[PDB]
């Protein structure tokens, strides 16, 4: 009754890994159970990351991609998939809940299958603002999709607090997430669409910590650092 799990794996610079070994070693990697696996990576390596990458249960996708053009030559490179509205985009680059949902309902309609970040701050869980800061992220990203575009979203649920920080939710703490997530899509939106719709989990997920996460009933997945653990991460995804 879960969908289908996804193990999204996104590149960030200085990542002390050999971009190339980590995608043998994802080449490599038998997957028995039915996942999606991502690669998501920056522009400069996209055509690298497409080259190499042969694993069929993976797909190369994107990040922060806004213009039409350049989604256009994505999709014509044969990347299907984008990560967007990631943590620093908000805090650092000023993308506000408009600006990902601007680009969120523009890659949908290039044809893109989505992986929409959204996640509170230190600050904003300390006060109790989570729920709040979370349903505003993904209401402003609704508010520029249909129902039908549901199908091509996937929501990555993200603390700030928690991405490259080595501090992960517990499970209680992401499922408490998803839940109102899920809940907040469900009377928004449908509960055909909560009910089909991926939400992962994000931020400092590894090896042990990843299946027990899974376990939690909203947990559908997850968007974690491109690291030789995500293979561990992938066979969590059960
Ligand atoms: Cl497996």
């Amino acid at each position: 009754s879960k969908p289908q799990p996804i193990a999204a794996a996104n590149w960030k610079s200085g990542s002390p890994d050999s971009l190339s070994e980590l995608i043998d070693l994802f080449n490599s990697t038998s997957i028995n159970h039915d996942v999606q696996c991502v690669v998501a990576s920056t522009f400069v390596h996209l055509a690298m990351t497409k080259e190499r990458l042969s694993h069929p249960k993976f797909v190369i996708a994107a990040q922060n991609a806004g213009n039409a053009d350049a989604l256009a030559s994505l999709k014509d490179f044969g990347v299907n998939w984008i990560v967007l509205g990631h943590s620093e985009r908000r805090w650092y680059y000023g993308e506000t809940n408009e600006i990902v949902a601007d680009k969120v309902a523009a890659a949908v309609a290039s044809g893109f299958m989505v992986i929409a970040c959204i996640g509170e701050t230190l600050q904003e869980r300390e006060s109790g603002r989570t729920a709040v800061v979370v349903l505003t992220q993904i209401a402003a990203i609704a508010k520029k999709l249909k129902k039908a575009d549901w199908a091509k979203v996937v929501i990555a649920y993200e603390p700030v607090w928690a991405i490259g920080t080595g501090k992960v939710a517990t499970p209680q703490q992401a499922q408490e997430a998803h839940a109102l997530i899920r809940s907040w899509v469900s009377s928004k939106i449908g509960a055909d669409v909560a009910g089909e719709l991926r939400i992962l989990y994000g931020g400092s997920v590894n090896g042990k910590n990843a299946r027990t996460l899974y376990q939690q009933r909203d947990v559908n997945g997850f968007l974690a650092g491109l690291k030789p653990e995500f293979v561990d991460i992938i066979k969590a995804t059960q």
